[PDB]
């Protein structure tokens, strides 16, 4: 648990930001170059608020699998000269299962807060927000509004992004290496 | 930072609880025997709600120094057969200063959340909530309502209990070994 927290803190410091869209406030994880990720329901427009700053969105892909089914992730290209530290090496080729994970949030609401969520299990199918959704990772923690975009990690691994909950369990969309080339 | 988180998680698991009083919801740290601590402003009555459960308060000391000055801590004797694990060994004889601390919260609002608050400095005097108050530990973190009772820790050390903030800094009352005999 210790090293997983240490890893999470350094990842949030280097690669994470607080984002506001017309749809609420989110944690945002920068991945490589100028590409970052939000939950698809953040519904980012032409311009987002990133650490209170008007940033232009050059391009935005809502992710779907081979059937055209929703993965609940939007990739965003940001109009800024700073490049993110490339964290593709920390992203698995397939859904990861883990016994201890930490969920990391960085919003006005939950500023630099870290949650030990316990066991993460692959949960693949889930009817999320009414929508059938694949590649969900599940943890038994009472997750709330304001936590979306939260980054789920274990030692040296970025597992997924928090996208929903049913009041008793939370679910991350798996953040897979092939989404980023 | 890793071992401090590991220490904090195990301390909250063993010794902490969520308490509701007429004055709000708090994190509560059990110390030894049947004695626990809240911020004095929790203003615990004859009966508190402890993890949703009606618990009787046998005795309650609001703490003050030698001048009769407020320390912003209430010690509570609880009417329950379970004794807390004795954590007096983790309590310093005087105010502790540290470069990395973790603040741990356990409420409905902030369930099992851990915050790396950075440097803790002894701050002794502060006019808190209008009231002159001594033995304050300071950290530069945007602490909010709902975080009172939060437990401030470093590796193998319980430093104090979170009792206030001014929107930019937070302050813990130092939890000193001599308060508990
Ligand atoms: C993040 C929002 C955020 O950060 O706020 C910005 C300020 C939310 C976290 C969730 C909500 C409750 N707990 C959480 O961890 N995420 C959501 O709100 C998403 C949003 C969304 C929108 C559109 C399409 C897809 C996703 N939705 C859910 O988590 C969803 C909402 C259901 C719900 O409780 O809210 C109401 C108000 C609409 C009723 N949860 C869900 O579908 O799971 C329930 C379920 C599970 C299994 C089978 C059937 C239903
Ligand atoms: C914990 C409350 C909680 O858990 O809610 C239960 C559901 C609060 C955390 C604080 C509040 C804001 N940020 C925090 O970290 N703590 C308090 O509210 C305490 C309460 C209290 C009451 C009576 C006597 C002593 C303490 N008070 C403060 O933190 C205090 C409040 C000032 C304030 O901003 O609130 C208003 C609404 C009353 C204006 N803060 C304070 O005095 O510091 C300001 C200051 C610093 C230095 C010099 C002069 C003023």
């Amino acid at each position: 648990m210790g090293p997983a927290f240490e890893f999470a803190v350094a990842m949030m410091k280097r690669n994470s930001s607080t984002v506001k869209t017309e749809y609420g406030e989110f944690t945002m994880l920068g991945i490589y170059d100028r590409w970052a990720v939000l939950p698809r329901h953040a519904k980012p427009g032409p311009t987002i608020l990133m650490n209170d700053q008007e940033v232009g969105v050059l391009d935005a892909k809502e992710l779907v699998d081979k059937d055209g089914t929703n993965l609940e992730l939007t990739l965003l290209k940001l109009n800024r000269n700073e490049k993110f530290r490339d964290i593709r090496g920390f992203l698995a080729k397939e859904e990861v299962e883990v016994n201890e994970a930490v969920l990391a949030i960085n919003t006005s609401k939950f500023p630099n807060m870290y949650i030990p969520v316990g066991q993460v299990t692959e949960y693949g199918f889930l009817n999320l927000g009414g929508t059938p959704t694949k590649r969900m990772l599940m943890y038994n923690f009472p997750t709330r509004a304001g936590q979306c975009g939260g980054v789920l990690m274990s030692t040296g691994k970025v597992l997924g992004i928090h996208v929903g909950g049913n009041g008793h369990q939370g679910f991350s969309a798996a953040l897979l290496k092939h989404y980023f080339n």
